[PDB]
């Protein structure tokens, strides 16, 4: 009655993730990684390619440890998704997350991408 709901709710699985386990102490990775076992077809080969990129800054910006496997388990989603080995960033990025990113956990990640 009157207010008819008009909020952008849920859209962005990856930034409620993000947001919810940033907001709260949780920073429990493994939930993404419940997410990401999920096999669903989430976007086409250049939307999430062109995503990596975006996600790419968005998550730099944070600059957050604790949400490594998060980044990772998102970013092989996409990826494997768009079906792709390869890696971009954003012109202001000028950064690679993979410097950052314990390339132990990057193994088993790429162990199955590239499989």
């Amino acid at each position: 009655m009157a207010h008819h709901h008009h909020h952008h709710m849920f859209l962005d699985d990856v930034n409620v993730f993000l947001d919810d386990l940033n907001t709260n102490p949780i920073t429990d990775e493994w939930y993404m990684s419940n997410f990401a076992d999920k096999h669903i077809k989430i976007l086409e080969s250049y939307e999430a390619f062109d995503i990596l990129k975006q996600f790419v800054d968005y998550m730099i910006e944070e600059h957050d440890e604790k949400s490594e496997y998060e980044i990772m388990e998102i970013l092989r989603q996409l990826k494997y998704q768009a079906d792709t080995n390869e890696k971009f960033y954003t012109n202001t990025q000028k950064q690679k997350i993979v410097e950052l990113y314990k390339q132990e956990i990057s193994q088993d990640i790429l162990n199955e991408i590239f499989r």
